[PDB]
DNA sequence: GAGGCCGCCTGC
DNA sequence: GCAGGTGGCCTC
C-alpha cells in the first residue's frame, strides 16, 4: 500500500533515505509538493514540498515537509489571491501516513520585460486573480510582514538527495546569531586573549568601538543627587482656581523618562575563561573596554551637552568587563587630530562615527590630552514626488544622496512655489494626479503648460504621501467607502507604480493608515504591491528616533522591484521618550513590528527644544520682519547643522501669528515652569492693549465630581454639570481670562491638557500642526519663555529644516507647509537604508 | 478675515 | 479613567 521505489541511498544510523515511493496509484519523489489534511477538518489543507523520504527504524515510513503558507495566513489576509502561496522558513519531520494527494504548484516568475508590463486598471490591482493553479512567487517573513525574492540558497554535494532550503537558512540564522571568537592572540594564565570575534553577522576587533546598554557600567564620577521635584506645593486656590485640574503629574513633551543612550568603549581585550586543562571556554565570551565619557557623563553633567557635538566623546584609562553578549553594535571612535579628513566630513561620511580631542580624569576632574597609546559614487534615480508639498520627503532623500527629483506633482500652488523655488532643475505639475496618468496613457508627451510628461523607464524612484480623505475612519468598508477608495488618491499613486513600474518605492502617512477601516487600506495597498510582482512590506517610525525634538509617528511602506534589494526599516539614531515609541501593528489580531533591534537605547542622545531653537532672537507676538539678524552663532549642534556651513548674514520667516488682545494676555499670564498650561492661568482682571477689559471666571454652579475650593467657592460654570440639566445659555461667561469653554467640557476631555501650554526647553514639540492655535487640539503651542506662539522658522526647526530652505506665501501658508512635511531626517535616514539597497544590487 | 467651541473612537 | 488621534464650523 506504501511501498519504497527501490533501495536505499544512505544509511545514516536509524534512517535509511530512499528517492521514490509509492502511495496507492501515485509515486513521489524528491521535489514533488503534496497536500496535507490538519487535525481541524474545517482548516484548508496544508501545502508542501518534499525534500527527503526516508525509513526510521522506530517510527515508520517518514519524509521532510517544507511548507508553504497559504496567502491568508499572511498580512494580506482575505485580500490574497485564493491561490497564491508564499515561500516560509518553516519545516518538519513527518510520517508519510499524513500525506493526502500530490499538488501542481509553479513558480510565477517575473519576466525580463517586467517594468513594461504595467498599466491594468484598479479593479485588477485590488481585486484581480491569477486564474491557475497553485503558485508562488515571493517569500514571506511572518514577524515582519516582508514580501521578498524567494532565496537562491543553493545545495551542496553532500545533501543535495535530502536538501532543504529551509533547513539550511535556519541553520545559517542559527550560527550567524551565537557569538563566537575567530583568531587568538595569547595564551595568559587565566584567559585566552583573542585578536577578533564576531556576532550577529558583525566582526569585532580589539581597538574597535562597542555600544553597550546603559547598565553595562558606570562612571567613576561620584554623582551629585539632583533635588527631586516635591509634590505640587499648595496655591492660592482662589488666585488659581483652575490649578485644581492638575492632578495627573504628567508632562505632555516632557524628557524626564527618555533613556540613556549607549555607554561606549573600545575593546582592549577579546578573552575567554579558561578551563581547568588549559583550553578556553568559548561559549562565554569577554571584552574589557576603556570607558568613554560623554560630556554629560563628566562633572559637569548635563549642560556640557548644550553645545557640544552630538558625537563628542573624551577618551578615560577608566576599564570595565561586559560579557560579549551584551554588545549592541560596532561603532568608530577615532582621535580627531590624526584624522586624514577634518571631523566635519568624517562625522557626515558614514553611520555610527564618533571622535575624541581630549582624555578626562574623574578624580581631577581635568582635561588632559590623550596619551600614545588611545591612535592607530553611484548615479541618483530620477525621482517623482507625488503630493510633494513644499519638498521635505525630497529634501531628506537628496541629503542621503540617493535621489534627484526631476518630476514633482503638487496641486496647492504655495506648496508648489515652494518645492520650484529649492528645487529649480525639477518639473513641477500642479494638475490632479488621476489627469496627468491619464494623459500620459494616452500617448500624449505633454501637459497643457508645455511641461514634458515622464514617460516609461524615466521614473526609477516613486515616493509620496496620499491624503484619505472619506476613509480614515476606524469602522469597517461598505460599499459606499469602499466605493471612494477605489477612487482614490492612494489607489491613483498605486497605479503610478504599477505604470511606471520604478526600482523603488515609497508611501508615507499618519501611524493610523496601518488601522484606517480595520486595516483594510493597509491591506490592500500591499495586496496590490504583491499583484504587481513588487517585494513589499510595511512599518511605523517616529521622527524623534532620527533626530528632531518632536514626537511624530509616521506609517511607512517601501517596495522593490524584482531584481532590487527590499531595504530595512532604519534603526533609531536618537533616544527618544518610550511612550512615543509605540511602533507595533495589529493586523487580524496578528502583531506585526519591523527588523528594527534599538527598543531601549541608542548612540545619541534626544534633541531637546533647546537644541532647536535656543539660538532664535527674542521677538514679538505678531512678529512679521521676515529678514533679521541672528544676534550670534550656533549655540548648538544640531543648530549649527542646520543653519549650514556658509556664514547665513540673515535670519528668515522668524514670524509668527499676531494673536489677539484676549489671547495675548492669556499668554503673558502662563508661567514659565515646566508643564504650565490654561490651568495655571490667575483668575484676574486685567487692561488689555485694546483698552477693552478681561473679566474674573465666576463660578456658578456645583460640580459634585469636582468638589470645591478649599475656602468654599464653587467650581462649576454651567448647569450642564449636572446630571441630566443641559447648558442655559445664560450661564455663558464672555471674555475672561480663564477660558470659559475650557472648565465648561473639560471634565469629558482630560481637563484639556496642553492648551495654552508652553513648551519645555528640556522637552520636545508635539506633533508640529499646520496652524498653531492655543485653544485648538495640539494647543502646546507658546514659547517656553516669550509670550508669543511658535514662530514659523520655530516651527521648520523642529521639523528639521535647513534655514535655507525656502517657504512661499503668507504666514499662515508657510506654517501650512512646515506642518504638512514629512522632517528631512526621517526622510534621510529612510533613504540610506534605500542606498544600501543600491549598493548592494547583484 | 479669526476666534470660540468642542464628539467619537481606540489602547492601556 | 487617562492619554493619543483626527479639524471643522459655527458666528462675528
Ligand atoms: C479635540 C478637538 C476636536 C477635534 C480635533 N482635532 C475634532 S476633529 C473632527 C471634527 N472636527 O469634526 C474630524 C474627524 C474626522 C475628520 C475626517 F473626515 F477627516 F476624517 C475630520 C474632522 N473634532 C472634535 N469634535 C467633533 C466634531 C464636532 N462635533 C466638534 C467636536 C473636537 C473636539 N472637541
Ligand atoms: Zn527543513
Ligand atoms: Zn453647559
Amino acid at each position: 500500500r506504501i511501498s519504497w521505489v527501490g533501495e536505499a541511498v544512505k544509511t545514516d544510523g536509524k534512517k535509511s533515505y530512499y528517492k521514490k515511493v509509492c502511495i496507492d496509484a501515485e509515486t513521489l519523489e524528491v521535489g514533488d509538493c503534496v497536500s496535507v489534511i490538519p487535525d481541524d477538518s474545517s482548516k484548508p489543507l496544508y501545502l508542501a514540498r518534499v525534500t527527503a523520504l526516508w525509513e526510521d527504524s522506530s517510527n515508520g515510513q517518514m519524509f521532510h515537509a517544507h511548507w508553504f503558507c497559504a496567502g491568508t495566513d499572511t498580512v494580506l489576509g482575505a485580500t490574497s489571491d485564493p491561490l497564491e502561496l508564499f515561500l516560509v522558513d518553516e519545516c518538519e519531520d513527518m510520517q508519510l501516513s499524513y500525506i493526502h494527494s500530490k499538488v501542481k504548484v509553479i513558480y510565477k516568475a517575473p519576466s525580463e520585460n517586467w517594468a513594461m508590463e504595467g498599466g491594468m486598471d484598479p479593479e485588477s490591482l485590488l481585486e484581480g486573480d491569477d486564474g491557475k493553479t497553485y503558485f508562488y512567487q515571493l517569500w514571506y517573513d511572518q514577524d515582519y510582514a516582508r514580501f521578498e525574492s524567494p532565496p537562491k540558497t543553493q545545495p551542496t554535494e553532500d545533501n543535495k538527495f535530502k536538501f532543504c532550503v529551509s533547513c539550511a537558512r535556519l541553520a545559517e540564522m542559527r550560527q550567524k546569531e551565537i557569538p563566537r571568537v575567530l583568531e587568538q592572540l595569547e595564551d595568559l594564565d587565566s584567559r585566552v586573549l583573542y585578536y577578533s570575534a564576531t556576532k550577529n553577522g558583525i566582526l569585532y576587533r580589539v581597538g574597535d568601538g562597542v555600544y553597550l546598554p546603559p547598565e553595562a557600567f558606570t562612571f567613576n564620577i561620584k554623582l551629585s543627587s539632583p533635588v527631586k521635584r516635591p509634590r505640587k506645593e499648595p496655591v492660592d486656590e482662589d488666585l488659581y482656581p483652575e490649578h485644581y485640574r492638575k492632578y495627573s503629574d504628567y508632562i505632555k513633551g516632557s524628557n524626564l523618562d527618555a533613556p540613556e543612550p549607549y555607554r561606549i568603549g573600545r575593546i582592549k581585550e577579546i578573552f575567554c575563561p579558561k578551563k581547568s586543562n588549559g583550553r578556553p571556554n568559548e561559549t562565554d565570551i569577554k571584552i574589557r573596554v576603556n570607558k568613554f565619557y560623554r560630556p554629560e557623563n563628566t562633572h559637569k553633567s548635563t549642560p556640557a551637552s548644550y553645545h557640544a557635538d552630538i558625537n563628542l566623546l573624551y577618551w578615560s584609562d577608566e576599564e570595565a568587563v561586559v560579557d560579549f553578549k551584551a554588545v549592541q553594535g560596532r561603532c568608530t571612535v577615532e582621535y580627531g587630530e590624526d584624522l586624514p579628513e577634518c571631523v566635519q566630513v568624517y562625522s557626515m561620511g558614514g553611520p555610527n562615527r564618533f571622535y575624541f580631542l581630549e582624555a578626562y580624569n574623574a578624580k581631577s576632574k581635568s582635561f588632559e590630552d590623550p596619551p600614545n597609546h588611545a591612535r592607530s559614487k553611484l548615479p541618483k534615480l530620477r525621482t517623482l514626488d507625488v503630493f510633494s508639498g513644499c519638498g521635505g520627503l525630497s529634501e531628506g532623500f537628496h541629503q542621503a544622496g540617493i535621489s534627484d527629483t526631476l518630476w514633482a506633482i503638487e496641486m496647492w500652488d504655495p506648496a508648489a512655489q515652494a518645492f520650484r523655488l529649492n528645487n529649480p532643475g525639477s518639473t513641477v505639475f500642479t494638475e490632479d494626479c488621476n489627469i496627468l496618468l491619464k494623459l500620459v496613457m494616452a500617448g500624449e508627451t505633454t501637459n497643457s503648460r508645455g511641461q514634458r510628461l515622464p514617460q516609461k523607464g524615466d521614473v526609477e524612484m516613486l515616493c509620496g504621501g496620499p491624503p484619505c480623505q472619506g476613509f480614515s475612519g476606524m469602522n469597517r468598508f461598505n460599499s459606499r467607502t469602499y466605493s471612494k477608495f477605489k477612487n482614490s488618491l492612494v489607489v491613483s499613486f498605486l497605479s503610478y507604480c504599477d505604470y511606471y513600474r520604478p526600482r523603488f518605492f515609497l508611501l508615507e502617512n499618519v501611524r493610523n493608515f496601518v488601522s484606517f477601516k480595520r486595516s483594510m487600506v493597509l491591506k490592500l495597498t500591499l495586496r496590490c504591491l504583491v499583484r504587481m510582482g513588487y517585494q513589499c512590506t510595511f512599518g511605523v517610525l517616529q521622527a524623534g528616533q532620527y533626530g528632531v525634538a518632536q514626537t511624530r509617528r509616521r506609517a511607512i511602506i517601501l517596495a522593490a522591484a524584482p531584481g532590487e534589494k527590499l531595504p530595512l526599516f532604519p534603526e533609531p539614531l536618537h533616544v527618544f521618550a518610550p511612550r512615543a515609541c509605540q511602533l507595533s501593528v495589529v493586523v487580524d489580531d496578528k502583531k506585526f513590528v519591523s527588523n528594527i533591534t534599538r527598543l531601549s537605547s541608542g548612540p545619541f542622545r534626544t534633541i531637546t527644544v533647546r537644541d532647536t531653537m535656543s539660538d532664535l532672537p527674542e521677538v514679538r507676538n505678531g512678529a512679521s520682519a521676515l529678514e533679521i539678524s541672528y544676534n550670534g552663532e550656533p549655540q548648538s549642534w544640531f543648530q549649527r547643522q542646520l543653519r549650514g556651513a556658509q556664514y547665513q548674514p540673515i535670519l528668515r520667516d522668524h514670524i509668527c501669528k499676531d494673536m489677539s488682545a484676549l489671547v495675548a494676555a492669556r499668554m503673558r499670564h502662563i508661567p514659565l515652569a515646566p508643564g504650565s498650561d490654561w490651568r495655571d492661568l490667575p483668575n484676574i482682571e486685567v487692561r488689555l492693549s485694546d483698552g477693552t477689559m478681561a473679566r474674573k471666571l465666576r463660578y456658578t454652579h456645583h460640580d459634585r465630581k469636582n468638589g470645591r475650593s478649599s475656602s468654599g467657592a464653587l467650581r462649576g460654570v454651567c448647569s450642564c454639570v449636572e446630571a441630566g440639566k443641559a447648558c442655559d445659555p445664560a450661564a455663558r461667561q464672555f471674555n475672561t481670562l480663564i477660558p470659559w469653554c475650557l472648565p465648561h467640557t473639560g471634565n469629558r476631555h482630560n481637563h484639556w491638557a496642553g492648551l495654552y501650554g508652553r513648551l519645555e526647553w528640556d522637552g520636545f514639540f508635539s506633533t508640529t500642526v499646520t496652524n498653531p492655535e492655543p485653544m485648538g487640539k495640539q494647543g502646546r503651542v507658546l514659547h517656553p519663555e516669550q509670550h508669543r506662539v511658535v514662530s514659523v522658522r520655530e516651527c521648520a526647526r523642529s521639523q528639521g529644516f535647513p534655514d535655507t530652505y525656502r517657504l512661499f506665501g503668507n504666514i499662515l501658508d508657510k506654517h501650512r507647509q512646515v506642518g504638512n512635511a514629512v522632517p528631512p531626517p526621517l526622510a534621510k535616514a529612510i533613504g540610506l537604508e534605500i542606498k544600501l539597497c543600491m549598493l548592494a544590487k547583484a
